[PDB]
């Protein structure tokens, strides 16, 4: 039902066999450096390794000058030591450029090319997939779903104008951003609508406020709630989920896949 | 959307506010008695209490002569010490009679009145809700879903003929019974069809072989897989889930409910 694969330079991701798991890398920085140090980069490599062991298919790694000094070294190490595609979690054009240069395969923009349109040009240039997330600096919606789909389309426009191929575009409803708890639930309820745009969807709900708002539970107690959102997401056609708890979420996805027939 | 409530003598269960959780009681018997002993009944009371604390709305308690001697004492204790409705998990008419006499509120038949039709008469008599599960002594299906719906309807017929009111009937697809792993998945995939019959559905997939078959994981490692089935089940309209891991499953249900708008 996807007539193509995701091309990620060295690695290739099939969109039909299974829900693809993107693991969120623990990024705890050192307080005694401006980036690159041994505890920093080593703790990140061991985390990537752990996530790779537990079922992850992608490792997600997230002022401007410092951001490069911190993130670049982590990409060099992980790409060497863990054979998995890497996404850079930035919205900044300059940051994205460095990260791909450093070895990152996918861009993960939380502003869907709206914060720094030049990022699209970076993406088209290096010919890497880009995840466009719904976002906005206000919460005033006429019709939440209709508006989201409009807003995302404004991102696709920017991406395509810059020269990004349809096949390198992935969408993200941006659950947990610019949405009240009730709005987040509504988007969850209506996720399948994003499918009409005809692009792979990545869901990213891992331990967010709205899960806490529902269950009344702090961040470290949101594995079950996250799981529910992952399940409903997969049912509604998501090609990727972005999660912290890779072992557990990887098992729920696999079971979902078997049931829905993916 | 349900224009009525479940009447359970002392307790009343609303079918619209939330997915109702039925907790599976640990029933470990004593090897030095034929039923009733202190370690037996006390370990069961503490388990019911634990499940009541973790979010359960119902406690499920499961030759003929001995079955009564073992199960009756557990119902007397739990109904006294835990203020929750109780279901007796039997298919035997004589057993069901005793259990309701002992204080059980709901019947949970794994043969949908087909093993002992008299059980329907017991249910109509005491005017208690009855859960009719799909089951059969063979695995030869022409059309799995079509056949299940036929078979269940043969149960409803028996129940109604015996005098059971429509409002005291609950259905159960019987996942994990008389079905190959692939058939179990198929039923999971097509669960919403059971809705056309117009009765509340209870799902009972807690840690079964097919979850293990998919994930390749032993019984004690099936919480995530169980969770996936609970999520998909709730999405497909289930009013109840029957589970071991009450704390976790209760949280996933609650989150599902918020998302689907229940």
């Amino acid at each position: 039902k996807w007539d193509y694969d995701l091309r990620c330079g060295e690695y290739t991701l099939n969109l039909n066999e299974k829900t693809l798991i993107m693991g969120i890398l623990n990024v705890t920085p050192d307080s005694f450096s401006d980036g690159g140090s041994y505890n920093e980069v080593d703790a990140a490599v061991r985390h990537a390794k752990e996530m790779r062991d537990e079922g992850a298919h992608i490792i997600d790694i997230g002022s401007v000058e410092e951001e490069i000094k911190r993130v670049v070294p982590m990409i060099q190490a992980v790409s060497k030591e863990v054979k998995l595609p890497i996404s850079i979690d930035t919205y900044k054009a300059e940051v994205a450029k460095q990260a791909i240069e450093a070895g990152a395969h996918i861009i993960n923009d939380i502003w869907g090319a709206k914060a720094e349109p030049k990022i699209a040009e970076v993406a088209a240039h290096y010919d890497v997939p880009i995840i466009l997330m719904h976002n906005r600096d206000n919460m005033n919606y006429r019709n939440l779903m209709a508006d989201m789909i409009a807003d995302l389309y404004d991102s696709i426009k920017i991406a395509k104008d810059a020269g990004v191929r349809d096949e390198n575009i992935i969408l993200n409803p941006g659950i947990g951003f610019a949405k009240t708890p009730e709005q987040n639930l509504e988007a969850m309820r209506n996720l399948e609508q994003l499918n009409v745009l005809g692009y792979p969807v990545l869901l990213g709900t891992s331990r967010k406020s709205f899960i806490g708002h529902v269950l009344d539970l702090p961040v470290e107690e949101r594995l079950e709630g996250t799981g529910a959102t992952v399940c409903l997401g997969i049912e509604k056609g998501c090609e990727f989920v972005r999660v912290h708890d890779v072992k557990e979420m990887s098992r729920m996805a696999k079971m979902m896949d078997a049931m829905i027939g993916k």
